C-alpha cells in the first residue's frame, strides 16, 4: 500500500552475458588403487594427490597434456581393486561427460564398457565416448586404437596404456580441427608395418598410429564403425562429426527441457517460436564455422497426418495448409536438415605445362 | 607437397573460403617462383569443375 | 614505526588516515610511507596469495615500502557485482556520487 | 515505465513509445542512466622490437 | 584473480621471415668398404675419412 517517499540508487555493472550450453572437453578418468577412493576432482594438471602409485600419476600425466590446448576438465576417480565396474559405472551415470579410458582392464571390464555406452546412449539418451585398448564394436561413440610396442620416455607401454594419451589428446582438440596428421613428439619408436596392410587395418574400422614424413601422426582418426545401415551414413564413422553432433543434441535437449517443455501451451504460434528458437541457436552455431547457415527448421507434415489419422478424423474437407495448424495434444513434431563441416583431408591438383 | 602437409591439412575446415585462401596461397608461392625467373610470369590457379 | 612495535589494530588508524588524505584523483596503489622503517620478511608468491584472498597487506619492491593495489575485502563475485566494484576508488567515487545525488 | 502501467491494468497495446514515455505515471518516477568510472594506472606493458 | 601490480619489459628482435623450401643440391653417394661403414656426413669438401 502506501509508503515513506523513498528514493534509492542502483549500482549495476553490465556483464559480458552469453547462454552457457553444455561444457565440452571434459574428460572422466577412472582407475583402480588403494589410496585416495572416490572421485579426485583433478580441476588444474599441476596439482596430484601423493598417495596415487606412481605408474598411475604418470598416466595422469600423459593424460594431462594435451596436442592443441589443455583439457578444460579431468575428473579421476579411484575404485578398490574388487568389483571395478560398477560404481565406476554409477558414478558415470550420475554426472555427465564427454571421454573416458582405462589404462587398467581385463576383458570383461571392455566387454561391460562397451555394453554399457551402447545402453546407455540409447536407452538414457546421453551421448558420450570413450577409448578402450582392444574393441570390436560397431557403434559410433567407442573408439578402437591398436597400435603395439609403443615405445614413449624410454618405456615400453602396452596397447591398452597408451589409450590414456589418445583420449587426453582426442579430448584436447577444439571442435574446428581434426585429429588426422596430428605429431607426437614423445613417440619415438613403433614397430614397422607396411602401409598397405595398415590401410587395410584403418579399414576395418581400427584406429591405428602411423609414421610418415618427419614425424610420428596420427591416421584418420575414427570410429569403431565397421557395417554401414541406410538409415545412418558413411559420415557417421567419423570423429568429429559424431562430436559435433553429441553437442547439438545436448544443447537443445538442455535448453528444451529448461525452457519450453510444461510452460507455454501447445498451439500453432508457439511451435512457430520454437522453431524460430531453434533456427536462432543453430544460426548461433554456424559462426563457429561447424555448420552451414542453409539449415532450416519446419513443421513435419508427414508426423501430423499420421498423428491425425491415427485418431481417425477425416481430413479430406480440411485444406491442405489447415491440416498443419490442426491441434496436435500435448505432441510436436518438428523435421529439419543440415549439413555438417570436415577439415581438408584429401586434395587433388593438376598442373597444365 | 610439404607446405600442404605442414600448414592445410586436418587444421582448417573444408569450405569455399579455405579453399580460395589455400588458392591465394598456391598463387603466391607461384609468384614467388616466377620471381625466380624459373617459369613464365603469367599463371592461373583455380577450382576444377569438372572433377 | 617510531622505534616501536604496533599491532595490526593499531596501525589501522594511521592506514585509515593516509586512505582518507589522499584524493580522488589519485590511487593508493604505489605509495611509499617513510616513518616505517622495517617489515617482517616474506615471499613474492605469499603476497601474491593473499592479495588473491583480498587481504591488503605492505609490501616491500624498488627503494622504499609501499602499500601495493588497494582492494575492497569482498572476494566473492556474483553476477550483479561487477569486477570494478573491488576497486576502493571507483567505490569511493561511486559512493560520493549517490551521496550528492 | 511499462511494467508499472501494466501492473495498473492499462491497456497500453496501442500507445506509441513516445506515448508511453509521456503517460501519467502518478507519484513513481523512472530513471536510467549510465556512466563509465576512470581507474588510475596500475599494469604497464612495453615491447621493445631491436 | 587480482595480482600484484608490475611492470614488465619485453626484448625481441624481428626477424626476416622466408618460408623453408626442400633443400636442393643435396648428393647422396653410396659405396661399398670395409671402414667407417654406415654414412659419413661429408657436408664439407675439406674433411674426409682417414
Amino acid at each position: 500500500a502506501i509508503g515513506l517517499p523513498s528514493i534509492n540508487i542502483s549500482f549495476k555493472e553490465l556483464a559480458t552475458t552469453v547462454k552457457e550450453r553444455s561444457a565440452r572437453g571434459i574428460i572422466a578418468m577412472v582407475l583402480k588403487d588403494a589410496k585416495a577412493l572416490g572421485l579426485n576432482e583433478i580441476h588444474e594438471k599441476e596439482d596430484i594427490p601423493v598417495d596415487l602409485s606412481a605408474e598411475n600419476k604418470e598416466y595422469i600425466n600423459l593424460a594431462l597434456m594435451g596436442n592443441v590446448n589443455t583439457p578444460n576438465k579431468l575428473l579421476v576417480y579411484v575404485i578398490e581393486g574388487e568389483a571395478d565396474i560398477q560404481t565406476a559405472l554409477d558414478f558415470l551415470e550420475t554426472k555427465e561427460f564427454n571421454y573416458l579410458c582405462m589404462p587398467k582392464a581385463v576383458e570383461a571390464d571392455k566387454t561391460a564398457i562397451k555394453n554399457w555406452i551402447i545402453k546407455l546412449r540409447d536407452i538414457d539418451k546421453v551421448k558420450v565416448k570413450a577409448v578402450l585398448g582392444k574393441v570390436v564394436g560397431n557403434h559410433e561413440g567407442i573408439i578402437n586404437f591398436t597400435t603395439e610396442d609403443v615405445l614413449v620416455g624410454e618405456k615400453k607401454y602396452s596397447v591398452d596404456e597408451f589409450t590414456s594419451r589418445v583420449a587426453g589428446l582426442i579430448a584436447g582438440t577444439p571442435l574446428s580441427q581434426s585429429v588426422t596428421y596430428t605429431k607426437l613428439s614423445d613417440v619415438v619408436d613403433i614397430p614397422k608395418m607396411t602401409k598397405v596392410d595398415a590401410e587395410s587395418r584403418v579399414n576395418k574400422g581400427e584406429l591405428i598410429l602411423i609414421k610418415e614424413a618427419g614425424a610420428i601422426r596420427i591416421a584418420r582418426g575414427v570410429n569403431s564403425l565397421t557395417e554401414l545401415t541406410a538409415e545412418k551414413g558413411e559420415m557417421f564413422q567419423k570423429i568429429k562429426i559424431v562430436d559435433t553432433l553429441d553437442i547439438i543434441h545436448s544443447d537443445i535437449r538442455k535448453v528444451i527441457i529448461d525452457d519450453y517443455i510444461g510452460k507455454v501451451t501447445n498451439s500453432y504460434d508457439n511451435k512457430c517460436l520454437l522453431i524460430v528458437a531453434i533456427k536462432s541457436y543453430l544460426e548461433e552455431l554456424e559462426k563457429s564455422a561447424l555448420i552451414e547457415s542453409d539449415s532450416t527448421v519446419e513443421i513435419d507434415f508427414e508426423a501430423q497426418k499420421s498423428y491425425l489419422k491415427s485418431k481417425g478424423v477425416d481430413l479430406s474437407y480440411m485444406t491442405l495448409q489447415e491440416i498443419k495448424e490442426a491441434n496436435t495434444g500435448s505432441k510436436v513434431f518438428l523435421k529439419a536438415k543440415i549439413k555438417v563441416l570436415d577439415a581438408m583431408e584429401d586434395i587433388d591438383l593438376s598442373i597444365e605445362i
